[PDB]
């Protein structure tokens, strides 16, 4: 009944039925290919309670995508340092991006969402009016033709892949309207169940709350679809302890004023209410 | 537990729990957003048995994608007419492409799979060496780095959307290797459960058979993920008839020689063995 039970049941499934599968680093995982969960967004927000999620992170990252930034420093400046390693001098240099300034992640989410198909130069270039503004397109469609079955925002851009500091885990999302309610489905190609997935659910849930607010709809479901769902072998023992915790009721997300456009949202517009995660995993 | 039961349980779910949702066509639907089924490809091929699926069409269509064609006439010449209406004068005209030659679907699957990001001109243009050959990239990666979590072919191209005769229902697919087995997940954004979906499952299961053959792996699973899964209101009675039929075991798919490149497959190289479906059920197209 509690929606977090689906996440825990996925983790239980990978622990019990997953296959050992080597991976790009070399730490090894247990893996299952193809999973799906549905998190209701109706009068609650799916911010996992069996372990704390970095909400400040979720929110600032999402605001950073929306402004179309591809500078890790513009995020880091908000106290959210999750993308900093990927834009470091040594990391960029290792990919052959010696000409880039530190921070320049290349044409990642912000760019694809706002400027798909534009020619990326650097993180400081002016791309005003260039490419497809997928995010505004989705919002426009939801308002004018909510029954449309093509309401997609796609970060996966095969042309641009070699220029990105890393390829996106969240390949595309799709939006859906029925009965005054906005749903979102994420196709996530690769999910670290222990460390990444709870954050990723909160992210796409928050986007859906944001879009539903500006289009005058209510949040429906967040449908989480995974490709390689995995648990790193060093996360097994912590997840078994986590798996013994009963979820606390999900918190509520409140939007504190009437916001007209997606660009106008600010950190202060949001309040998480009644979040009571169980107390205290390496990447 | 017969794999076709998942498809039938999806249809039953939509019939029972779907919402009525108007659509672009005006016929209306019952719809659910977000579904997933897994079809084993291990010593069986998921060609549905509760009605007859147009296998010839599945095979010719996929071959046609593979060679990069965006010319409906080139598929029609094989006796497979499923794209002809999309390339017709009247339809191209309605979309505003009156300068376009009849048959010219614009930058659809074949172009995206073989030339992603190239500048489309017309269906007769020479695109050799232009854009990203995603199909070949996926094959290459499967061979050189089977654990890669980025093995994706994406037909959804927001830049090209406005030039396409129709936007792709199959937005992307991802491949996955473990234990000597090749799996594929399709993200299908919109599924006509009556007419489209059984054909679509066969398409991607066949694609997976083809790639596993080329990369020397065994087919694993086909995971079918749907966005707007819908039943047109006029398919309801035909599907209620179908839901009464008990599935028969799935057929086997045989590949009849060693093929070394995906471009070298021909219709003659495939044999469906033991396909014993219940009769065709006819359903009016939206
Ligand atoms: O769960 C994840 N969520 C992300 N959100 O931005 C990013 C990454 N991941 C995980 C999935 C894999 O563990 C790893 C990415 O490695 P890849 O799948 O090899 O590209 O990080
Ligand atoms: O199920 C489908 N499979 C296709 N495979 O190529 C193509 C189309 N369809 C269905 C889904 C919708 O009923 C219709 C396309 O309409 P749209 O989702 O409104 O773009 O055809």
């Amino acid at each position: 009944r509690h929606g977090e039970l689906q996440y825990l049941r996925q983790v239980e499934h990978i622990l019990r039925c997953g296959f050992k599968k080597e991976d790009r680093t070399g730490t090894g995982t247990l893996s299952v290919f193809g999973m799906q969960a549905r998190y209701s967004l109706r009068d609650e927000f799916p911010l996992l309670t069996t372990k704390r999620v970095f909400w400040k992170g979720v929110l600032e990252e999402l605001l950073w995508f929306i402004k179309g930034s591809t500078n890790a420093k513009e995020l880091s400046s908000k106290g959210v340092r999750i993308w900093d390693a990927n834009g470091s001098r040594d990391f960029l240099d290792s990919l052959g991006f010696s000409a880039r300034q530190e921070g320049d992640l290349g044409p990642v989410y912000g760019f694809q969402w706002r400027h798909f198909g534009a020619e990326y130069k650097d993180m400081d270039s002016d791309y005003s009016g260039q490419g497809v503004d997928q995010l505004q397109k989705v919002i426009d469609t939801i308002k004018t033709n909510p029954d449309d079955r093509r309401i997609i925002m796609c970060a996966w851009n095969p042309k641009d892949l070699p220029l990105m500091a890393l390829p996106p885990c969240h390949a595309l999302c799709q939006f859906y309207v029925v009965n005054g309610e906005l749903s979102c489905q994420l196709y996530q190609r690769s999910g670290d169940m222990g460390l990444g997935v709870p954050f990723n659910i909160a992210s796409y849930a928050l986007l859906t709350y944001m879009i539903a607010h500006i289009t005058g709809l209510q949040p429906g479901d967040f449908v989480h679809t995974l490709g390689d769902a995995h648990i790193y072998l060093n996360h097994i023992e912590p997840l078994k302890i986590q798996l013994q915790r009963e979820p606390r009721p999900f918190p509520k997300l409140k939007i504190l004023r009437k916001v007209e456009t997606i660009d106008d949202f600010k950190v202060e517009d949001f309040q998480i209410e009644g979040y009571n995660p169980h107390p205290t995993m390496e990447m």
